[PDB]
């Protein structure tokens, strides 16, 4: 049993296991280890026709893989997978390859591959968006690490990995150096947040103001879906609607307590834009959004003692619901050009030339995220690699010029009705704010100087001034 | 040379003076800068005064009567780290250590753990109110042990500015180790705010009212005799009055659309994000900061990117009534979120802050001091319980006869291609706060169904997986 296995797989919940699975079917043998053998065991005796090779040890595991040895690490995220890391190292060779694909933390990923490259370990830091289901039938793949490492990883990544319905093409690609791959998950997640959001959003404007339906509002999302916006999420919502409660009579989702779910890990995206200096609202918004969802019992209080207008739609039905499908569509474009430019300035501040467009190809398939319209980012960065902001490119321009008109009507419409639309209002002051040539922030500036001399600018020569306000 | 009675650390703006105020309570202040040449300079022009001139470290701790109050105004976290470093060697069991600067409470916390058995008294304060503050009497939020505290709480109150309506220093207790900081940072954060709330405004009348600067200079000094009477507003029109001193024209229009940030602001949202507070309008406004720094693709985006150019034609007094009520309201709505995560904050740090102290000393000496502030203080005096300053009568009423108008603000904004970030964000807010029922339904039925996340129900206790398949 010496030295059989071609991959190798640590922890044996439903994830790492279903990976192993995966990996398995694509024609290898993999060595699966857990912590507790109970589950390991497990999992032997349901599989016992597949090529896995059981192991009781870390010693039995490290000892029964080819060399390079290719480890992926599928344990929880934080201490215990530095725990793992730990007691693998003293029994691992030079130039093995632990691989992490938990949803893990960038710096955390950062400082494993530094502090391993000393013991001559590679550490490939790997996002693996899709869940359980993914995880065994094709996961979209984030990796980052040593590129040489990575190299020999690929192939496996790459049989395992979703393909693209549109061409097939593996939703894998080694992202850079380090943490990259794991930096890239994390965008992602946050780009999750903000299409939830968005979807919820005009869920809420179809319910409230123009009175519909579950069915009448499954319907919208079924029409939707043919068109531009076509993503799985809005597949996932017209299926959702359809369905009954399961305790009791109407829909599900009807009786689904609107408190949303614990932080959790939602919230990295925005923590990062908030470091690095990039402009990131609506994915912000999105958070918060959940957040303010879980004061579910102020709420409840506030809403008996708070005055809001008690409008009463009378518009048309058939062109609302046409300008809140523009506003949609408008408002996922100002977060994707919100998300990708938080990419572009992190991949300066830690030097990772990361592929913008194949972060797009990559997230066609195996992610919740997927849909139609992720090919025009690629096309974007086809034309221009160096590409700032996807706003500035010829598909995205002609999209808010036509569709701009709608967001304000919907903006207007909702505000004065007194429906929330937290992301809607901010997808169009992103708007508004990138394209004013000069904003107020030289009051601010002025402020500032004048409260505390912290210097300004100034517009006409170079240099640094205080003015005297005293 | 055991002489001085006070000394204060780094002789930039905001030490310097902080030295005079003490200096005018009738006490010999030491005064020490890592560059000599600011040191020398401070006292050659102030010869008058009693003040202590030092140039090392050990000097400056020498020449302190024991127990030595030493207090620094030196740049936030490496920059104090070492010059808190380079001291802790010199000084004596029984000695006080203040860092007034704007220090990331975790910094304060930790120092506060690894100094506590030491012998060493240490305080974390925030320091608000700017030169002139620091001059003339600041708000100060001090934290640390409660022993440490009532140490400096007489010298405090003496520098500390006085409250106008009733003479109370705008000082008092914080809580432990970094709470007071952590109120700073607050602070700083709902400065953010009113300040892109002000800057909002300002975009509004100029650019929709089409309004030249003594026309708006004019604007913000009778606000500034309602309601909204406050600091910011009255420093708004302040600076809307200078020229440029280097060419004609108004010195508001030759600064660049740029804002410097110094971490605070961001401070309060990486918090709020971390304690599940929601805080949009004060992120919105860190966000808003952030943008303005894209100035290169804001001027390509200009020529490219399309938008309203509708010219204003409706009663302009009408809508700048509409516009102040939009600026009181929304005051309101950031202060609210900040006092939510003040609450949230206190629990998990286990503080126990006193949030109605908190407004009380804001009233003075303070970059969000406001008339409305006192207001706050009822609320909690009423019921220091309070969840959100939203469900106070004397708000419940100010939103009820303001929301209205701020919706027409919103909608005429909007319309007008002009970015109102804050504005948006506080009408949102609002909005969902008042919801029995938001959306979130709809989210949670999502995670249940593409990852099994689980979810509770609105008819009974428990948590519940629905078979999707
Ligand atoms: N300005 C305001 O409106 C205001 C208001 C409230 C609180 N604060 C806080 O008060 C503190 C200082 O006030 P400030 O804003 O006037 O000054 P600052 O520019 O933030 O800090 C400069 C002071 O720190 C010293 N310093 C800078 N870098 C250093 C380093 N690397 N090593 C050792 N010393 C260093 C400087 O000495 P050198 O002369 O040698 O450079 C100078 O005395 C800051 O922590 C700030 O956040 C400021
Ligand atoms: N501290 C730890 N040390 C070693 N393995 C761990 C640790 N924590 C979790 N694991 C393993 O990670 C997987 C669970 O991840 P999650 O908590 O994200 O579902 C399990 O296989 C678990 O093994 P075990 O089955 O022995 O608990
Ligand atoms: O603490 C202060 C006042 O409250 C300082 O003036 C502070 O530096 C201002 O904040 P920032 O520089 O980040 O805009």
């Amino acid at each position: 049993h010496m030295a059989q296995a071609n991959f190798g797989v640590v922890g044996m919940a439903v994830m790492g296991k279903n990976l192993a699975l995966n990996v398995e079917s694509r024609g290898y043998t993999v060595a699966i280890y857990n912590r507790t053998t109970s589950k390991t065991e497990e999992v032997f005796k349901e599989h016992q026709d597949k090529n896995l090779v059981f192991t009781k040890t870390l010693e039995e595991f490290v000892g029964s893989l080819e060399k390079p040895r290719r480890i992926m690490l599928m344990v929880q995220a934080g201490a215990a997978t530095d725990a793992t890391i730990k007691s693998l190292l003293p029994l691992l060779d030079i130039g093995d390859i632990l691989i992490d694909g938990g949803n893990t933390h960038f710096p955390d990923t950062m400082r494993r591959n530094a502090e391993l490259a000393d013991s001559g370990i590679n550490f490939i830091g790997t996002g693996v968006s899709g869940g359980e289901k993914g995880a065994l039938l094709g996961p979209s793949m984030m990796p980052g690490g040593q590129k040489e490492a990575y190299d020999l990883v690929a192939p496996i990544f790459e049989q395992i990995a979703a393909k693209a319905p549109q061409d097939g093409k593996p939703c894998v690609a080694y992202m850079g150096a380090n943490g990259a791959g794991h930096y890239v998950k994390m965008v992602h997640n946050g780009i999750e947040y903000g299409d939830m959001q968005l979807i919820a959003e005009s869920y809420d404007l179809l319910k409230r103001i123009l009175g519909l339906s579950n069915a009448e509002i499954q319907a919208i999302f079924e029409e939707w879906n043919e068109g531009e916006l076509d993503s799985y999420l809005i597949e996932i919502t017209k299926e959702v609607l359809k369905r009954k409660d399961d305790e009791g009579e109407g829909y599900i989702v009807d009786k689904i307590l609107d408190k949303a779910g614990n932080k959790g890990t939602g919230k990295w995206t925005s923590e990062s834009a908030l470091d690095l200096g990039v402009p990131l609202p609506l994915i912000t918004e999105s958070v918060f959004a959940r957040y303010i969802s879980t004061y579910k019992d102020e709420r409840v209080k506030a809403s008996k003692v708070l005055s809001g207008p008690a409008l009463d739609f009378s518009g048309d039905k058939k062109e609302v619901i046409e300008k809140i499908r523009k506003a949609l569509y408008f408002s996922k474009i100002m977060s994707y050009a919100q998300g990708f430019a938080q990419l572009r300035k992190a991949s300066e501040e830690f030097d990772w030339d990361l592929p913008y467009g194949t972060i797009a190809q990559i997230w066609r398939a195996g992610c919740i995220i997927r849909a139609e319209f992720l090919q025009n980012i690629t096309d974007a960065f086809d034309k221009d690699s160096e590409l700032e902001n996807l706003l500035l490119d010829d598909y995205f321009v002609d999209i808010t010029k036509r569709y701009q008109e709608a967001v304000r009507d919907v903006v207007s419409l909702a505000v004065q009705a007194g429906t929330p639309i937290p992301t809607f209002t901010s997808a169009i002051s992103y708007y508004d704010s990138y394209r004013s040539e000069n904003l107020p922030a030289n009051l601010i500036q002025a402020q500032r100087d004048y409260f505390g001399a912290h210097t300004y600018e100034r517009t006409d020569k170079a240099g640094i001034f205080h003015y005297d306000w005293y």
